[PDB]
């Protein structure tokens, strides 16, 4: 989940 914000921003 972390990542997938970091990767969608």
């Amino acid at each position: 989940l972390a990542a997938s914000l970091a990767c969608a921003l």
